[PDB]
């Protein structure tokens, strides 16, 4: 048994709530909460900006020197910080950004970060600003995660979209 409230049940080991991830990991604390980042862990807005903000900007200067230290990330890469406020860890995943031009093939490679999890609060990967159809995101997710993953969708319209149309 966890936490997480109001979630329905999508697959064996997917669950999905509309709900703001900023709003849902100040409630649950969970051990993971995944942020939709880029290369450069310049979190300005969506999934990253409003995370950070929910931080006080905490997690940009914690990003900022892991940069400094290590150089970008890899599209389809991540790496595990600091939770702040938030959680007890951020694992940030970088999906391609369709925006970019980035191979969406490259998504399947990000979600498979998430089998290095048990559990964690997420947000559709290469969502939103960054430009794929959320649809997709949500099947390359089932097909690949096979950790426990709450997925937290802003849009009620979408939320209700994804549920309808899921397979
Ligand atoms: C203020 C706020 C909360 C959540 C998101 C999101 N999931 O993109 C964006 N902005």
């Amino acid at each position: 048994v966890n936490s997480f409230s109001g979630y329905l049940k999508l697959t064996d080991n997917v669950y999905i709530k509309n709900a703001d991830i900023v709003e849902e990991a100040k409630k649950v604390k969970p051990t993971v909460v995944v942020n939709a980042a880029n290369v450069y862990l310049k979190h300005g807005g969506g999934v990253a900006g409003a995370l950070n903000k929910a931080t006080n900007n905490a997690m940009q200067v914690e990003s900022d020197d892991y940069i400094a230290t290590n150089g970008p990330l890899k599209v389809g890469g991540s790496c595990v910080l600091s939770g702040h406020n938030l959680a007890k860890h951020c694992l940030h995943v970088v999906g391609p950004n369709v925006n970019k031009g980035e191979d969406i093939q490259l998504l399947k490679s990000a979600y498979e970060n998430f089998n290095q999890h048990e559990v964690l609060l997420a947000p559709l990967l290469s969502a939103g600003i960054f430009g794929a159809d959320p649809i997709h995101s949500l099947r390359v997710c089932v097909d690949t995660v096979r950790t426990n993953v709450y997925l937290a969708v802003f849009d009620k319209n979408l939320y209700d979209k994804l549920v309808s149309s899921f397979l």
